[PDB]
């Protein structure tokens, strides 16, 4: 019957979330890469992520030199 | 019957969310890349993300030099 | 009957989450890569991630030089 | 009947989570790669991750030189 | 009847989790790679991870030089 | 110079709910100052709520602040 | 110079719920200052809630702050 | 200079719930200062809640702060 | 200089629940200062909750702070 | 210089629940300072909760802090 049903009940009082925080000082070539399939938070739920047959969920960071 | 049904019940009192925060001082070449499929917050829920057959959810950051 | 049903009941009072925090000072070539399938938070749940047949959930960071 | 059903009941009072924290000072080529299938948090649950037939959940970091 | 059913009941009062923490000072080529299938937290549960037939859950870090 | 010579009662209910509170009771800055007097007293009630009831209330009592430069 | 000569009662209920509290009762800064007086007293109630009840309340009592530069 | 000469009662209920509390009762900074006086006393109640009840309350009693530079 | 001459009662209930508490009762900084006096006393109640009840309460009693530079 | 001359009672209930407590009762810093006096006394109650009840309470009693530079 049910196929991929999700119930999320969240009851918080004080929720402080910082997804991506980057601090750079006196810095040269620098990569901060965040992505693909990222769930961040007091109540973080992920279901059936990357469900495609040839699907790609990626995060690629680099410094080619 | 149900296929991909999502119930999200959130009850917060004080929710502070900072998705992407970037601080750079005296900095040269620098990449802050965030994306693809990113869910951020006190109640963060993701369902059936990247469900396509050849679908791509990506975050690519780089410094080519 | 049920195939891939998820119940998430979260009841917090003070939830502080820092997904990705990067601090760099007097730094040269540097990569901070976070991604693919990342769940972060006081209540972090992941179900049927990377369920595709030839699916790829990856995080690649590097410094090619 | 049930195949892949997950119940997550979390009841916290003070939840502090730091997913990825990177501190670099006076540093040269350096890679901090986190990803693939990462679940982080006071209540971290993972079910049927990497369930695809030829699926790959990976985190590759390197310094090619 | 049931095949892959998971019940996770967590009741904490103060949960502090640090997934990945990297500190580097006066450091040259250095790789910190964390990933594949990583569950971190006060209540960390993993079920049927790497269930695919030819599935790979890996974390590869290296310094090729 | 001041001279004073000479069922329910005095019941006080206070309910205070505040998020942010920044209170500076007394703040003094002096710069190249010669003869300065900052006198803050008597019965001073300073605060985000700041309730005062029956302050002096005495038969021949005093609540005073006396600041001066006598020269 | 001051001279004073000369069922329920005095019941106080206080309920305070605050997230942030920053209180500086007395703060003094002096710079190249010669004869300075900062006097803060008597009955000073400083605070985010700051309730005062029946402060002096005495028959011939005093709550005073006396600051001066006598020269 | 000050001279004073001369069922339920005095019941106090305090309920305080605070997350953050930063209190500086008395803070003094001096720089190249010659004759400075910082006097903070008497009956000083400083704090995030800061309740004071029946402070002086005496028949011929005193709550005083006296600061000065006599020269 | 100050001279004073001259069922339930005095029941106090305090309930305090705080996460963070930073209290600096008295903080003094001096730099190239010659004749400085920092006097903090009498009956000083400093704190995140900071409740004071029946402070002086005596028949001919004193709660004083006296700071000075007599020169 | 100060001169004073001259069922339930005095019941105190304190309940304190705190996670973090940082208390600096008295902190003094001196730098190139010649004649400095830091006097902190009498009846000083400093703390995250900091409850004081019936402080002086005596018939002819004193709670004083006296700091000075007499020169």
């Amino acid at each position: 019957t049910k196929e991929g049903v999700l119930y999320v009940g969240s009851k918080t009082k004080e929720g402080v979330v910082h997804g991506v925080a980057t601090v750079a000082e006196k810095t040269k070539e620098q990569v901060t890469n965040v992505g693909g399939a990222v769930v961040t938070g007091v109540t973080a739920v992920a279901q059936k992520t990357v469900e495609g047959a040839g699907s790609i969920a990626a995060a690629t960071g680099f410094v080619k030199k």
